[PDB]
């Protein structure tokens, strides 16, 4: 009943993997080929062409962020926002942020030496706003257990981790962003995460690559 | 009890104006001068540092989709959503398209000659997409009446038009875009949009201004 045509190791589609995970939500998981696209993405999807997309009673959602609020609202269950509109509308601006951001951390995919630098620099005051006026003193940007807006940021933990390490500039460190780097180890430590996240020696083989191909 | 730091230009403020209207809220505009701004709008939005920015109970709620979305949930009489999860879905996947491709706007403030015919065609486009995906065969966005997505997308009516001005170019055409043109004509006409629209000769010698500015 619930399709969610993917990848094992998009961080985009690793949202929607926990969203379901999370709500107890039966699937079947189809792993694209980016260079092969199936007939089905290209029909369920025909603005982007990419995954995540879920497919449920046949109709398709794209967009990790579209895919989130959808099965948070046809599952309302376990909720992952909550309930007063202010911290809702706090969740999505945090959200929105990450996603806004997310393309100051491609320089580091292209970038190297003095420049890199400078990009990696950039990188650090994004997570340093992010987690002085978002996270703050919570265990979790959800409080005491994961939301969406944990969710929207977990590919800081391992995929940063991996770029960090393909690209030999360090970005998330515990003299820098103290709180930050508690959540990135505790987000990782949440058994639906630690279960369910990319092999840490293929996902840097694959940003390796990536780095490699964007010069 | 609701303020909102404005603007007599900006298409985001009036995003905000028009959802506002649309609820019966009583609210407070106070126009910021942007080259100099306020105290309370660096205190409220200190990520951004822009308008829109809604202060409900002394408590603000920055960026224009965010409000949106807050006055829907705060204020759920007259609903600018649908209630079922999937058209839900749709409506948001829509607002975000528009908000990712309105960069590609940007280019008409900047390109000329054989360039700036490349940044219309490729502006065509993007809402040739919207028209045949997005609003189809409805009057509007919303169906009947209008919604968030058509607020939105409200953007593409007369400052669009005062832009295709300022940069003599032309985009959104009957000939060309047949039910989006229509859909404009309609969405201008609709009387809370009438009566809440910059005057388009101020809105004309604002764009030639960032025409001018922006080469
Ligand atoms: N904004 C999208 C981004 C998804 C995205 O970039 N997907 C990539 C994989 S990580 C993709 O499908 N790329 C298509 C390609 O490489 O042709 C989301 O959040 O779902
Ligand atoms: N993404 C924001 C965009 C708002 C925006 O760009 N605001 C402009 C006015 S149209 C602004 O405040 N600019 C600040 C400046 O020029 O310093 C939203 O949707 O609210």
């Amino acid at each position: 009943d619930v399709k969610l045509h993917g990848s094992w190791v998009s961080p985009f589609n690793y949202r929607v993997i926990w969203a379901l995970k999370l709500k107890g939500v039966e699937f079947e998981h189809i792993v694209e080929d980016l260079t092969n696209k199936s007939e089905l993405l290209l029909k369920y999807n025909p603005v982007y062409k990419k995954i995540p997309v879920l497919v449920h009673g046949g109709k398709p959602i794209a967009e990790s962020l579209v895919i989130l609020e959808y099965i948070e609202e046809t599952w309302p269950e376990n909720p992952l926002l909550p309930t007063d509109p202010y911290e809702r509308a706090m969740a999505r601006f945090w959200i929105q942020y990450g996603a806004t951001k997310t393309a100051a951390f491609g320089a580091l995919f292209r970038a190297s030496g003095e420049e890199l630098e400078k990009a990696a620099k950039e990188v650090v005051e994004v997570l340093r706003v992010l987690e002085e006026q978002g996270l703050g003193d919570k265990k979790f940007f959800g409080g005491d257990s994961i939301n969406l807006v944990d969710i929207s940021f977990g590919l800081f933990t391992c995929w940063l981790e991996a770029i960090e390490e393909a690209a030999g500039v360090k970005v998330l460190e515990p003299s820098t962003l103290p709180r930050l780097h508690a959540w990135a180890q505790n987000f990782i430590e949440v058994p639906l995460i630690k279960e369910n996240i990319p092999d840490y020696d293929k996902l840097l083989l694959h940003m390796k690559g990536v780095r490699e191909k964007m010069m």
